[PDB]
């Protein structure tokens, strides 16, 4: 604001389970805002997302960033995680957002399954939000929940076993079982408002074939594939994502 | 079981919140057991509710009934209920119920919006339900929010507002945002073992096309149209769901 510029962690509370976020605070009384999505397993402080924000703040675009439950520094077990419950976490944020007097558009940016996080709120808020930016927006995990094989670890899709052990981690029965059937198409369709899609050609977790569906399903939206670029934009690729970004949602 | 028969509270967890049910525990080792799910501003302890469980415990078959989140003894301001967090609310308690080692064959039945619970609940569990027992289901909850009409309040579906008073209540517009797109026929149309579907010609709150489009949708099901009855089966038309739906789960 006019008077208080930088950085502050800030909590928000939704069923029972706080939420834990980062606030990036600009310059000026009235300014716009993006609201940046994490995705399976990440956190809020990713370098991509980390990076996003601040060269968003350069630009006076406040920002707010935070772990989704089962994640980082918010509630819950991971285990209790589904993408419906994220959306849920979205809302509340959204929520906090739309009742700040300082904000003025409301903006969302969301990488891989905080893509499809992003591309659902939009749906469900299309009069309100007002730009979205997916980054390599992880549709697939449907699909891959169809097949039996996320990331690797395979199961039955016809009998979703109640937990999957995962790496480290134990994924819900239920996650899976709400992937399969999750109307992500139908309900993003519905934001006709600017959409700008990321995605690395060389990516290995989400098919760039997801964002090449998001292109033919929106009214408006702008395609970039960034050619070797993988799922994080890691390294030298971080800046394509990075410049993109923040050149959509500055106008 | 073999030695305890009779009533108990019991009380279950959904991301921070508390739901507080009741279980009807019947004779024997083994049992069938149904989940009971009440309707939009109801409680787990309707006359209605109450009947279905006790007439199914006269056939040793047992249930449990809850408070949805937002409703009666459970956690939660109403304000921030959804149909789908009522359907995570109703996968807590299926969790509870299936790793019970009592419990044979598990039964779902649901009236009004608690119809909508079950049926689409049955859906992404479709290999583990084994029979599902409708009345009255509230799928035209969906239709209203795109109508914008409530039970006769109104508001602008193209912008629904961030709340909505309706009677001594204040509905969440995430509420009437979820309600407008939820995959209600698509995801319950998953599931193809035997479907009942009760319904009172005369119900005012939830028309009888509901249960008609149901009996379309589904592979398996069976509609009875009760002559006269309205949408809580009060009074002289109790017995007729309360009969049904016993007769259906006992085989
Ligand atoms: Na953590
Ligand atoms: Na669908
Ligand atoms: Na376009
Ligand atoms: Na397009
Ligand atoms: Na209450
Ligand atoms: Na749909
Ligand atoms: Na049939
Ligand atoms: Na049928």
């Amino acid at each position: 604001n006019l008077y208080f510029q930088g950085m502050a962690t800030i909590t928000l509370e939704r069923d029972g389970l706080q939420l834990v976020g980062t606030r990036e605070e600009p310059f000026g009384e009235i300014y716009d805002m993006a609201i940046i999505f994490h995705g399976f397993t990440a956190n809020r402080n990713t370098s991509l997302l980390r990076e996003i924000a601040n060269s968003l703040r350069d630009e006076n675009i406040a920002s707010v960033r935070f772990d989704f439950n089962g994640h980082g520094d918010s509630d819950g077990k991971f285990e209790n995680m589904t993408v419906l419950n994220e959306i849920e976490d979205a809302n509340a944020i959204l929520n906090y957002v739309k009742t700040d007097p300082h904000v003025r558009n409301i903006y969302l940016v969301g990488h891989a399954q905080g893509g499809v996080v992003a591309s659902m709120l939009a749906g469900l808020y299309p009069d309100l939000i007002k730009k979205v930016v997916l980054l390599a927006p992880a549709a697939t995990l449907k699909g891959d929940a169809l097949e039996g094989n996320t990331q690797g670890v395979t199961y039955n899709p016809d009998h979703i076993p109640d937990r999957l052990p995962f790496k480290d981690l134990t994924l819900g029965g239920f996650y899976l079982r709400i992937a399969q059937q999750l109307p992500i198409y139908e309900v993003s369709a519905q934001f006709t408002k600017p959409v700008c899609l990321i995605h690395g050609t060389d990516d290995t977790v989400v098919s760039p074939n997801a964002s090449k569906k998001y292109d033919q399903i929106y009214q408006n939206s702008t395609l970039h594939l960034i050619e070797g670029a993988d799922h994080c934009f890691s390294d030298s690729y971080q800046k394509n994502a990075v410049n993109l970004t923040t050149d959509f949602l500055q106008n």
